[PDB]
């Protein structure tokens, strides 16, 4: 309880915040109004880690099919990365796709992304295709993925 920053679910008035963070953290580019418009298709997903009152990382979802999720923004600041608090993000955004009955779920990243590409792997996923020419500077993509539902023996 007493851990310092907590997530809540992001607002127009964090724009500025998260425009920053993706300007800095992801080789493609998101204007401010792209963003807030990301916002609009699902934002129960759109939440935001924050720290005495300072976002400093979010992630974002779709719903590209009835019940498979789709993860469009993740970022953490520098700053404050390796925190562990987009592990926090993570397992809040599993958390509502478990609430919404969504049954997997999937994203892309860049090839060369080795730093993420592991921290989706510690989560779980798994590459299931290469996209080419998938990014605007015409380097390629994985396609990562996994179920939602976990047992343990
Ligand atoms: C779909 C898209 O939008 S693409 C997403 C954009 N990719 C990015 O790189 C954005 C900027 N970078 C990130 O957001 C990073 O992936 C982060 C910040 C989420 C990782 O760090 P944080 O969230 O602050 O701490 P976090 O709890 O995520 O650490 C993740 C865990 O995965 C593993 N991990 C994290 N980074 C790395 C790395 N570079 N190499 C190997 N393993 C790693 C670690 O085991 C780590 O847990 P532990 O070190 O505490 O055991």
């Amino acid at each position: 309880n007493a851990v310092a920053g907590t997530i809540r679910e992001f607002s127009p008035k964090d724009i500025e915040s998260v425009y920053r963070i993706a300007q800095t953290s992801l080789t493609e580019y998101y204007t401010q109004a792209l963003i807030l418009d990301l916002h609009r298709e699902w934002p129960e997903s759109f939440m935001v880690y924050t720290v005495a009152g300072s976002v400093v990382g979010f992630i974002v979802g779709s719903k590209y099919s009835r019940t498979e999720a789709r993860i469009l923004l993740f970022a953490v600041d520098e700053r404050f990365r390796r925190m562990g608090v987009g592990s926090a993000l993570m397992d809040a955004f599993l958390s509502l796709c478990r609430e919404q009955n969504m049954l997997s779920v999937r994203l892309e990243v860049r090839t060369d992304n080795d730093e993420a590409i592991r921290f989706y792997k510690k989560y779980g996923f798994v590459i299931t295709a290469m996209l080419p020419n998938y990014y605007s500077d015409s380097s390629n993509a994985y396609t990562m993925w996994r179920i939602v539902l976990e047992h343990h023996h």
